[PDB]
């Protein structure tokens, strides 16, 4: 009876807090006529700050989340979103945008906490059902936010400044609603952990997916960041309505949802073949990145959108299999630590790559050549996986 109230309120909060209309149109706004911003300044100055601050912030945020009650950090996430949008709206120079990226990194870091909070509050026996409902709610919110913003701009023909003004109200309501949710009673954080980690580490199947999560995730995140600037490069946004950035986001979200559903269907049945599966998916990802790099025609933008959504769906499909394969050996207590270390290593790799290719006082290449290099990086990853699979197969015959 009383349980239903919280059960629905949590889903409502998640869905409402996923409603950001202007998130997907941030990049075109930075390059819009109203702001005297050059493209190379955006690619070389603004974005690397995001990567640096993500690595700087991540571990303290997670440690604070676990030590403190989840509600304070969950509220801080919404407050940081509010600060990000305020800075973006009133940004007047490049340093302001750098600070904005720093503030957005904090919001990015807090993503993981909410899944832990739901596990914390809900009774253990009923956890699965509420967790599935919450995941459905948050995914639906993410899918609907971009659709709402893109449809508002496309047929409404509203200006960019108006769109972010509309977004700010939703963010304010999100934080105000976020304030109320009840704090979990007791979820605070030991040779047992070390012994369990040592025992599990010896498992063969885990290492492969761990390495994949380390490298391929960093590559995918770099591509996800820079894609928008590449899109702006391909075609000038002379008219606000013409741009279709949000629609690509919504289609990618839907394709990711459908493909993620598929993974569960045959997650166990494809366990035997994993290196070959990784190679097959990585090859296509590399090919899509190369196609994104090589497309320069003004009228080929439509094909470019399909390339990016296909690449995002291809990456999304692989995630559930990795999560299931990693999770099984360990326990809930150690799952969060196993995942945490992985993300920290991945962010370190991404920081090194981004500081080399794109940061000033370095190679500092423009977006085009940067994507051309990322294509080679993904191709190398795919070749490594194929060689490993062939080496494994060779013994199998004997």
């Amino acid at each position: 009876r009383s349980w239903r109230h919280l059960v629905c309120y949590l889903c409502f909060y998640g869905f409402m807090a996923q409603i950001r209309p202007g998130e997907s149109f941030i990049t075109p706004y930075l390059l819009g006529p109203d702001k005297n911003f050059t493209r190379e300044q955006v690619t070389n100055e603004i974005t690397p700050v995001l990567s640096y601050s993500y690595l700087a912030v991540l571990v303290p945020v997670f440690l604070l989340t676990d030590y403190l009650r989840y509600t304070p950090v969950l509220l801080l996430q919404g407050l940081s979103f509010v600060s990000v949008w305020l800075l973006l709206l009133l940004g007047h120079s490049v340093a302001h945008m750098q600070l904005m990226e720093l503030f957005y990194s904090v919001t990015m870091a807090a993503r993981i906490a909410y899944s832990s909070y739901i596990f914390s509050l809900v009774r253990p026996a009923r956890y699965q059902r509420v967790a599935g409902y919450s995941r459905a709610a948050v995914l639906l919110g993410v899918f609907t936010s971009s659709v709402l913003g893109q449809l508002l701009v496309t047929v409404g023909r509203v200006s960019f400044s108006t769109l972010n003004y509309i977004s700010l109200a939703f963010l304010t309501f999100s934080v105000v609603l976020a304030l109320f949710l009840k704090r979990p009673k007791r979820s605070l954080f030991l040779a047992r952990m070390l012994r369990e980690l040592g025992d599990s580490l010896r498992r063969p199947q885990l290492r492969l997916w761990s390495l994949w999560w380390v490298f391929n995730s960093a590559g995918y995140y770099l591509v996800v960041y820079y894609v928008h600037i590449l899109w702006n490069e391909v075609d000038p946004t002379t008219n606000s309505a013409r741009v279709y950035n949000g629609a690509a986001d919504a289609a990618s979200t839907l394709l990711g949802a459908i493909t993620s559903f598929a993974a569960g269907f045959v997650k166990i049945r494809w366990a035997r073949w994993s290196k070959l599966l990784i190679a097959g998916v990585t090859a296509t990802q590399a090919g899509l990145v190369f196609l994104l790099a090589h497309t320069r025609h003004p009228s080929s933008i439509w094909l470019c959108y399909a390339a990016f959504v296909l690449f995002r769906g291809s990456y999304q499909f692989l995630v559930p299999i990795a999560t299931f394969q990693i999770a099984s050996s360990l326990s809930k207590e150690l799952c969060a630590l196993v995942f945490g270390v992985n993300t920290f290593f991945a962010t370190i790799v991404k920081t090194i790559i981004t500081f080399i290719v794109s940061d000033v006082r370095g190679l500092g290449l423009p977006v085009r050549k940067q994507f051309q290099l990322y294509s080679v990086y993904f191709l190398i990853l795919s070749i490594i996986y194929f060689l490993g699979a062939m080496l494994d197969g060779l013994r199998h015959c004997q």
